[PDB]
């Protein structure tokens, strides 16, 4: 842990507020002064009392992970606390909470430039996280967090492995086969989230039916009022064929294009899923 995430003294970290419960404990909010006296806005995940060896290891094993990413779209990790109690992974803070909930709150009311805003940032998150070798395979939009000026950054990375059903991959379902190319599926399920403003993915299908219906070759259907272009990239998210999928740095360009002319979003797009 300790090669990838600076020892914070807990002297320098005051808790403001529980704010939600984590797998491991609760998350609260607070501050973090630096070393160069500079009060930051942090969030602060705890690991239960009573943990377990198990608990503590895969708890800190997440901070091992993120702390060797520094990256504009993916979350800041400023340190961990271990030797105290309770054990502490402090991040930057993410004013705007989870992305899907987030969007949820305010359906309908932000431009298609703004959505394709958030698109870029997770989009040039993953980018980076693929270049240093990393497979998320947790990429939802609930593990997308958004600040004050509505930049999203990628988090969670309790499954994320050096090389969820909904957001999974046919060949990553069918037979554990992770690559980047399943976490562009992946991107392609956030992204139509963020045009769904937090729609379910699949709604509330029993998971077989997920699994056969994509198998099969159906698709989630095009949002209300979604741009061509962006039905488009989810499709060609969803390829069946992982090499026809494209990469991350092509997704980064496709989106840099759209958001360079807002007047190619101008087209727009028997069963619910489509065939
Ligand atoms: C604190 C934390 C550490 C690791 C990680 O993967 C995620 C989080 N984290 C979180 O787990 C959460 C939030 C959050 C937030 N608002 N800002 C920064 N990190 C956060 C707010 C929503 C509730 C959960």
């Amino acid at each position: 842990v300790h090669e990838f995430a600076k020892e914070l003294d807990a002297t320098n970290i005051s808790i403001d507020k529980v704010v939600g419960a984590g797998e491991f404990g609760e998350v609260c909010s607070g501050r973090l002064k630096l070393p160069s006296k500079k009060e930051i806005s942090v969030a602060i995940k705890t690991l239960k009392v009573g943990y377990t060896e198990k608990q503590r290891r895969d708890f800190l094993g997440e901070a091992s992970i993120m702390g060797q990413f520094d990256h504009p779209n993916i979350i800041r990790l400023e340190g961990v606390v271990t030797k105290s109690k309770p054990v502490m992974i402090v991040t930057e803070y993410m004013e705007n909470g989870s992305l899907d909930s987030f969007l949820r709150k305010h359906d309908a009311q932000f431009t298609v430039i703004q959505l394709v805003g958030m698109l870029r940032g997770i989009a040039s998150g993953m980018k980076y996280l693929s270049d240093m070798g990393y497979v998320h395979r947790d990429l939802a939009a609930r593990n997308i967090l958004i600040n004050s000026n509505l930049v999203c950054k990628v988090s969670d990375f309790g499954l994320s492995r050096v090389l969820p059903i909904r957001w999974t991959s046919p060949e990553a379902i069918a037979y554990r086969k992770f690559t980047s190319a399943s976490d562009v599926w992946s991107y392609g399920i956030v992204l139509w989230e963020v045009m769904s403003y937090g729609e379910r993915p699949y709604w509330e299908m029993s998971n077989q039916d997920v699994i056969k219906a994509v198998d099969e070759g159906y698709r989630l259907p095009p949002p209300m009022d979604c741009p061509a272009a962006l039905y488009q990239l989810m499709l060609d998210c969803w390829q069946k064929d992982r090499n026809n999928r494209p990469k991350f740095e092509q997704i980064v360009s496709i989106l840099d294009k759209l958001i360079r002319n807002p007047g190619s979003l101008k087209i727009i797009t028997p069963s619910n899923l489509l065939l």
